[PDB]
C-alpha cells in the first residue's frame, strides 16, 4: 500500500443512467445520438467540447440518471419513462380533450407529461411534442451544454482552435498572439459564449481581435467592440423577419443612470449602484417587459454599447430569455420596431 | 564507528499497532483495507497522499495503536476490542433497551460503548454502527487525512500535480507557472482543502488562477476569488436538497465590525479587535446559534465574501463543523432559509 496514490484526473462530462437499460437503451443509438447532438450543438455555438464518457451504473434505480460536470450532478431525473412511458412537453388540456391518462411532473423547461406507448400512437397523430428515451437525455444534455459553455473554453481549449488554425491562418495567428496575450483572448471567448454568440466564426473573430486588442483594454470594452465585428450574424440570430426586430429601447434617463454605477477598480467594473436603486430599475422593466411568456416572437432589449453587458448581468435574474443587444451591433437597414420603451 | 552519520528519511505517515496481530489482524485485509480508504479519501479532497507504512510492534501493549504523522503519534488508541469487543457509536439507552453488556469509553466522535461478538449477532439485528477491528483503525485514519491535509500539500505534491498534468493541460500549465509562483499556488491549495473544499477540480481551479493572480495579490483574497469559481460544486456539497440551504446570516452590523479589524501588514492580515471584543461576537453567536449538537442538517453560517475566511478562524475554536459559505460561492437558483440573522 505504499503506493503514493496515483493521481486520476476527473472527467470533463460524464452521463450516469440506470442499469438495466445498459443493453435495453442502447437501441435507439445512445452512441451516435449523442455524438449527433455534441456535434450538431458544436456547429451551433463552436465550443470545442470534450468527450462525452457514458456509465450505466447499477447502485441508483431504474428510471434514474443524472448528468455530471467534473463529478457534481448538474441535472439529475428519474424518467418516469422507466418502462415505456414517452412524455409530452406542452402537455395542456389538448391531452384532456385528447384524453390519454397523464403523469405530472415539471420536468425542467415545458409542461411535462407523459403518456404510455398505446396512446403515443394516437398522440403522435393529433401531434405534440414525443420525447423518446433518447430525446429525453440528449435534450438535458443539449441544455446542459448550452448553459455550461463557459466551462469548456479554457486557455487549453483555445491553444487548440489557435493551433487547429494554424495552416489556414498563419499570420493572423502569430499576430495575435503578441497583441493579446491567451489569457485575455480567452478571457473573451467565454464571454461572447456566455451571450450564446456563437465563437465558430474565428477568423472575424480574430480581425476584431487584433484591431482592438491594441487601443482598448478593459475586457468588457474589447468584448463590445468583438461582438460589433459579427454584425450581421447577429441581425440573423435575433431578428429572422424581414430586417424587422421586436425591441424594448431604455429611453436615455436609465441608460444615464446605469452609466454612472460603473465603479472601473479592481478588474471588476461592477455595476455597484444600490440594493436599492437596482429593485428600482428592475421594477420599471418589469413593469413594462410584463413577464414575455405570453409575449410571443422572442423580443430583446436595446440598450447603448457602453454599458450592454451590465444591463445583462442586472435583469439575467429574472428575464433569462430576454437578449440585450447594442446599437452598434445592429447593423443598419434593420427596423426597429419598439414594443415599449423602458421610462424611469 | 566513523561513519558520518548516515541521514535515515523521515516516514511521512506511519501506522504503530501492537503485535500479537501482525498475523490475527492481518487477514480482513489490513493491506487493502487502508489502500481503499486511502483512495476512497482521495477522490474526496484530492490530495496526493503519501504511502502509509504499517509496522506492528511489539514494544506496546496488546490493544494499543498509534497513527503517527511524522514520528509524533497524533491519534493514539488502545482499542479495547483487543480480544473482540466490536464497539459502537450511537450507543445510547437503546443498548439498555437492547440490553448487552457495555464497555465506557469515549473514543473520539461519538459515544463508543463495546459489546461482544455473541452480543454482535443481536445488536446487528437491532441495527446500529458496528465497527470491526479494520472499521476502528481505517476510521480514526480516514479522520487524520481529513483533519492533516494541509501538511500533506507541499511545494513537493503541487509540482507532482502540475506535472501529472502536463500531458492533459500543457498550455494551461505553462500559463499558470508564470503567474503565479509554486509557493503562492500551493499557498493557495493548501487553504482550500483547509476548509474541506475538494483540490480533485484540477482544471477549473487553475482557470481561476491564471484569471485571479494577475488582479489580485493577497492570498486570503485570491482564495476568496478561486472558491466562487467552484460555485456549482459548493452548492452540492452543502445544499444537498433542491436548492435549500439552512443558513445562518450575519446581519449587515457585524459584517462591518469584523472588516474594520483586518490589519493587512506582514503578510498575514491577522484579525485584530480585542480579546474582549471577539467574545462579544462569538458570544452573539453562541447566542443563536446556539450548540448545534441537535440542531439536525448540517447548517451553514453565510457571511459576506471578503471576511469569509476570518470569520471561519475565529468561530473554529467553538463550532467546529459549521462551514462557512459567501455570497459569491452560493450560486443562484438556492433558496437561502435562514435560519436566524446574527444580530449585534
Amino acid at each position: 500500500l505504499g503506493e503514493q496514490e496515483a493521481f486520476a484526473m476527473t472527467v470533463p462530462l460524464l452521463i450516469d443512467v440506470d442499469s438495466s437499460q445498459q443493453e435495453a437503451l442502447e437501441a435507439i443509438a445512445l452512441n451516435d445520438e449523442l455524438v449527433r447532438v455534441r456535434r450538431a450543438l458544436y456547429l451551433d455555438l463552436g465550443v470545442p467540447f470534450p468527450g462525452i464518457h457514458l456509465r450505466f451504473n447499477e447502485g441508483m434505480g431504474e428510471g434514474e440518471y443524472l448528468i455530471s460536470l467534473q463529478e457534481v450532478p448538474v441535472a439529475r431525473g428519474e424518467l418516469k419513462a422507466g418502462y415505456l412511458l414517452v412524455r409530452e412537453s406542452v402537455s395542456q388540456l389538448e391531452l384532456l380533450g385528447i384524453p390519454y391518462e397523464k403523469g405530472e411532473h415539471l420536468l425542467p423547461d415545458q409542461e411535462t407529461f407523459w403518456v404510455s406507448v398505446e396512446y403515443e400512437e394516437r398522440l403522435e397523430k393529433s401531434q405534440l411534442e414525443f420525447f423518446s428515451h433518447s430525446q429525453v437525455l440528449t435534450w438535458h444534455l443539449s441544455h446542459v451544454l448550452r448553459e455550461y459553455a463557459e466551462d469548456f473554453i479554457g486557455i487549453q481549449e483555445t491553444r487548440y482552435l489557435l493551433e487547429q488554425m494554424e495552416g489556414g491562418y498563419g499570420e493572423l495567428i502569430k499576430e495575435v498572439q503578441r497583441i493579446v496575450p491567451l489569457q485575455r483572448m480567452t478571457e473573451i471567448l467565454q464571454r461572447l459564449v456566455g451571450e450564446d454568440i456563437s465563437i465558430r466564426n474565428m477568423r472575424s473573430i480574430l480581425e476584431a481581435m487584433v484591431e482592438w486588442g491594441q487601443k482598448e483594454k478593459d475586457v468588457v470594452q474589447l468584448t463590445e467592440y468583438i461582438r460589433s465585428s459579427l454584425k450581421r450574424y447577429i441581425c440573423y440570430k435575433y431578428a429572422n423577419g424581414n430586417n424587422i426586430l421586436p425591441a424594448y429601447l431604455f429611453d436615455q434617463e436609465v441608460e444615464e443612470k446605469i452609466r454612472s454605477g460603473v465603479r472601473q477598480t479592481s478588474a471588476g467594473s461592477y455595476l455597484a449602484l444600490d440594493p436599492a436603486v437596482t429593485e428600482s430599475l428592475l421594477e420599471q422593466v418589469r413593469k413594462t417587459i410584463g413577464d414575455l411568456s405570453q409575449i410571443q416572437s422572442k423580443p430583446v432589449l436595446i440598450v447603448s454599447m457602453d454599458i450592454r453587458r451590465y444591463v445583462r448581468k442586472l435583469i439575467e435574474s429574472e428575464y433569462y430569455g430576454l437578449p440585450v443587444l447594442s446599437y452598434q451591433e445592429l447593423t443598419q437597414q434593420i427596423n426597429i420596431q419598439p414594443l415599449g420603451r423602458v421610462c424611469l
